[PDB]
C-alpha cells in the first residue's frame, strides 16, 4: 500500500486564504488540498500509464520486446509513411485565421509544459546522445527508418530527451513514472507572468510604484514597448543570425521565443499588463505597486479564459461543446483541476494546424515589401526579424489577414515543421515536430488509441475494415495497421487526429472528448473563474463580458482597422471595420473611494 505523498516541489508553501488574489505558484487555489493545480507537480493520470517494464522504461526502447505481441513502428517512419505531404495548395481553412492556431498554442502554454531531463549543464550526455545515438539513460534516439533522405545528410538519428520525472531527476526506481508539469493547471496567463515567484519577480519593473511589467530598454516598437532580452548567453535566437545578435525574449514562459508569430502575441500581452496599470493609477491615485500589478494581472486572466471559452472553444468543439462543456454553475471543489498527462497530447492537435508561411502585410493589409512571405523554419527563435526589420504591426495584421491550415487526413504536418524544425539545444533546422510527438507518447507511457475510445465511451475497431469505418479511410487505415499489426498499438497522437473532425468543429470524436473534459475541469475546480461568485462585481463582469481580441489589438498597437470577429476568416476590406466599432474595456466599475 504505496506511499500518497512523494516529490520536488516547490518549498516554502503557507496559504493565505483571504487574499483576493492567486498565488503565481498556482499553490492554494484549492482550500482543502493546496496543492491541486500548482506547478511542479507531476500531471495527473486519467488512467494508468504503460510502460515497457511497466514502470519507466518506453515501449519502443527494448527491441526484443512486443506491445501486445508485435513491434511498435519507428517513430519517424510513421512520420514519412502518413503524416507527410509534399503539395501545400489547397491546405488552408476557409474559415479559421492565422489567430485560431496562434491562441491555440498560448492558452497551451498557459496549462501544461513537461521539461526534458537535467543533469547536464557542463556535460558530455548531450554530445554522448548527440553523436553516436547511443540510446541509453535519458537518451531515446529517433532512429532513422531505411530509406529516409535525412541518412544521407544528418545522420543515423536526431537527439531525443526523455521528459522530467517527479520526485528526484538522477534515474529513479520505485511507483510508475510520472512526468512534471512546469506550469499551473489553471487558466490564468501563468504565461505572461511566470509559474515560479523566482521569475514571477524579475520580469516585474519593482524600480517603481507603478506595478509596471518589465520592458526593454534596447529597442522600441513605435513608442511601444517589447519585450526583456534574456541574458544568458547562448543563444539560440543569437544563433539563427551571429551578424544581428538579437537574443530571445524574457517572459513567464520559457517557449516564448519558439517563433516569431508566438514571441509577437506574447508582445500584446505584455502591453495590455502595463496598459491596465496605468488606466488603473491614474482612476486609484492611492493604490500602490503590489496592487496594479495584482488588479492588472486579475483582469488579464479574466482575459485568457473568456476568448478562449467564448471565443476559442466552440469552434475547435463545435457541436461537441455542450456535450462536455456545460453552463456554469459554479466553483466545485471536488473537481480536480489538473492538466492529465494525454491532454498535453491531445492538445497537440494544433500541430497540424500550422500553415507553412508566414506573412507581413502593410497599413492596406497588401505585402509588406519584396520578401514578405516567409517560409516557416527560418521564424523558429527568430527575433531579429521583430526587432530590426519591422515591429509587432506587419505580423499582427497578418494573424488577421491569413488562415491557418487545414487538417487534412493526406495532409497533416508541413514539411516546415516535419523535416527543418529548429530545436533550441541543437544545431540544425532539421528535425521532425511529429516524430518527436510520437516518440513522447512513448516516454510519457501512454496508453493505446483503444484505451481512449474506451475511456471516451466510442467504438474501439480491432480490424483493418472496423478502422475504416471509423476514419472514415481506407488508404490512412490501411497504413495504419501495416505499421501498427492492431489499432490496439495506434499512438493516442496521430490515433486522435486521424479521426475526421465533427460538426463544425475541428476535432474529432475522441479528441472533443479529452479536450472537453479537461476543460470542463479547469473551469469548475478554479476558485478564481471569473464567474464563480464573488471574484469580480457584477459590474466589472458586465465590463469584463465586453473583451474581444479586437479591441487588444486596437489598444496595443497602432493597427485602425481590424475584424470583428478575430477567429474566422476575414477578407480586407469588407469584413474590416475600424476601432471605433469595437467595444472598449470600462474600467470604471474598478474605481475605489475610502470613506
Ligand atoms: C461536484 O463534482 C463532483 C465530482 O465530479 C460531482 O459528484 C459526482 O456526482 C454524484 C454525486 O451527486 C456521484 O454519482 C452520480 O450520481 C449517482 C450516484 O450517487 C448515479 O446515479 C445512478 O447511477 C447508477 C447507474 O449506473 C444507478 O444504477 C444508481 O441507482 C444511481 O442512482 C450517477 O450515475 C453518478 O454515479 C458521483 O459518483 C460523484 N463523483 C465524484 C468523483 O465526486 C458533483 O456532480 C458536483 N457536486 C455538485 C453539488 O454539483
Ligand atoms: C514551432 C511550434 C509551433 C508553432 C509553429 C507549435 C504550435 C502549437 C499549437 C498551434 C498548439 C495547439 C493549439 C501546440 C500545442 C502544443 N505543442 Fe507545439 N508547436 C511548436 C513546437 C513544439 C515543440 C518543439 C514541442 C516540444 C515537444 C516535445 O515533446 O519535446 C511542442 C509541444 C506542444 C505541446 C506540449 C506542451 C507540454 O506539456 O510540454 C502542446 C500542448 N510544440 N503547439
Ligand atoms: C541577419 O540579420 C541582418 C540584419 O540584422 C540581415 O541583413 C539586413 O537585411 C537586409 C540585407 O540582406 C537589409 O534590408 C533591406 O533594407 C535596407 C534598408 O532599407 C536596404 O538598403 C537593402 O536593400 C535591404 O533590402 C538590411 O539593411 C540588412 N542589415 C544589415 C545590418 O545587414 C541579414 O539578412 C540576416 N542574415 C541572415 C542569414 O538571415
Ligand atoms: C465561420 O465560422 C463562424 C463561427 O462559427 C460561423 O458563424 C457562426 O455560426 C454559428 C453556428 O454554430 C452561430 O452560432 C453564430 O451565429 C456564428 N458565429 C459568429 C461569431 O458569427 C460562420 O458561418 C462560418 N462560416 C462558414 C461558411 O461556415
Ligand atoms: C520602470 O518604470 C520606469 C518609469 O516608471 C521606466 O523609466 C521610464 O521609461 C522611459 C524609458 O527610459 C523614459 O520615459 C524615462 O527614462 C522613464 N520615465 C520615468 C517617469 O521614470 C523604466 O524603464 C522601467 N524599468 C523597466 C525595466 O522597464
Ligand atoms: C507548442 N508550443
Ligand atoms: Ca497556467
Amino acid at each position: 500500500s504505496w506511499e500518497v505523498g512523494c516529490g520536488a516541489p516547490v518549498p516554502l508553501v503557507k496559504c493565505d486564504e483571504n487574499s483576493p488574489y492567486r498565488t503565481i505558484t498556482g499553490d492554494c487555489n484549492n482550500r482543502r488540498s493546496p496543492a491541486l493545480g500548482a506547478a511542479n507537480r507531476a500531471l495527473a493520470r486519467w488512467l494508468p500509464a504503460e510502460y515497457e517494464d511497466g514502470l519507466a522504461l518506453p515501449f519502443g526502447w527494448t527491441q526484443r520486446k512486443t506491445r501486445n505481441g508485435f513491434r511498435v513502428p519507428l517513430a519517424r517512419e510513421v512520420s514519412n509513411k502518413i503524416v507527410g505531404y509534399l503539395d501545400e495548395e489547397g491546405v488552408l481553412d476557409q474559415n479559421r485565421s492565422l489567430l485560431f492556431m496562434q491562441w491555440g498554442q498560448i492558452v497551451d502554454h498557459d496549462l501544461d509544459f513537461a521539461p526534458e531531463t537535467e543533469l547536464g549543464s557542463n556535460e558530455h550526455s548531450k554530445t554522448q546522445c548527440e553523436e553516436y545515438c547511443i540510446q541509453g539513460d535519458n537518451c531515446f534516439p529517433i532512429m532513422f527508418p531505411k530509406n529516409d533522405p535525412k541518412l544521407k545528410t544528418q545522420g543515423k538519428c536526431m537527439p531525443f530527451f526523455r521528459a522530467g520525472f517527479v520526485c528526484p531527476t538522477p534515474p529513479y526506481q520505485s511507483l510508475a513514472r510520472e512526468q512534471i508539469n512546469a506550469v499551473t493547471s489553471f487558466l490564468d496567463a501563468s504565461l505572461v507572468y511566470g509559474s515560479e515567484p523566482s521569475l514571477a519577480s524579475r520580469l516585474r519593473n519593482l524600480s517603481s510604484p507603478l506595478g509596471l511589467m518589465a520592458v526593454n530598454q534596447e529597442a522600441w516598437d513605435h513608442g511601444l514597448a517589447y519585450l526583456p532580452f534574456n541574458n544568458k548567453k547562448p543563444s539560440p535566437c543569437e544563433f539563427i543570425n551571429t551578424t544581428a545578435r538579437v537574443p530571445c525574449f524574457l517572459a513567464g514562459d520559457f517557449r516564448a521565443s519558439e517563433q516569431i508569430l508566438l514571441a509577437t502575441a506574447h508582445t500584446l500581452l505584455l502591453r495590455e499588463h502595463n496598459r491596465l496599470a496605468r488606466e488603473l493609477k491614474k482612476l486609484n491615485p492611492h493604490w500602490n505597486g503590489e496592487k496594479l500589478y495584482q488588479e492588472a494581472r486579475k483582469i488579464l486572466g479574466a482575459f485568457i479564459q473568456i476568448i478562449t471559452f467564448r471565443d476559442y472553444l466552440p469552434i475547435v468543439l463545435g457541436s461537441e461543446m455542450q456535450k462536455w462543456i456545460p453552463p456554469y454553475q459554479g466553483y466545485n471543489n471536488s473537481v480536480d483541476p489538473r492538466i492529465s498527462n494525454v491532454f498535453t497530447f491531445a492538445f497537440r492537435f494544433g500541430h497540424m494546424e500550422v500553415p507553412s508561411t508566414v506573412s507581413r502585410l502593410d497599413e492596406n493589409y497588401q505585402p509588406w515589401g519584396p520578401e514578405a512571405e516567409l517560409p516557416l523554419h527560418t521564424l523558429f527563435f527568430n527575433t531579429w526579424r521583430i526587432i530590426k526589420d519591422g515591429g509587432i504591426d506587419p505580423l499582427t495584421r497578418g494573424l488577421l489577414a491569413k488562415k491557418s491550415k487545414l487538417m487534412n487526413q493526406d495532409k497533416m504536418v508541413t514539411s516546415e515543421l516535419r523535416n527543418k524544425l529548429f530545436q533550441p539545444t541543437h544545431k540544425i533546422h532539421g528535425f521532425d515536430l511529429a516524430a518527436i510527438n510520437l516518440q513522447r507518447c512513448r516516454d510519457h507511457g501512454m496508453p493505446g488509441y483503444n484505451s481512449w475510445r474506451g475511456f471516451c465511451g466510442l467504438s474501439q475497431p480491432k480490424t483493418l475494415k472496423g478502422l475504416q469505418t471509423v476514419l472514415k479511410n481506407k488508404i490512412l487505415a490501411k497504413k495504419l495497421m501495416d505499421l501498427y499489426k492492431t489499432p490496439d498499438n495506434i499512438d493516442i497522437w496521430i490515433g486522435g487526429n486521424a479521426e475526421p473532425m465533427v460538426e463544425r468543429g475541428r476535432v474529432g470524436p475522441l479528441l472533443a472528448c479529452l479536450l472537453g473534459r479537461q476543460f470542463q475541469q479547469i473551469r469548475d475546480g478554479d476558485r478564481f473563474w471569473w464567474e464563480n461568485p464573488g471574484v469580480f462585481t457584477e459590474k466589472q463582469r458586465d465590463s469584463l463580458q465586453k473583451f474581444s481580441f479586437s479591441r487588444l489589438i486596437c489598444d496595443n498597437t497602432h493597427i485602425t482597422k481590424v475584424p470583428l470577429h478575430a477567429f474566422q476568416a476575414n477578407n480586407y476590406p469588407h469584413d474590416f471595420v475600424d476601432c471605433s466599432t469595437v467595444d472598449k474595456l470600462d474600467l470604471s466599475p474598478w474605481a475605489s473611494r475610502e470613506n
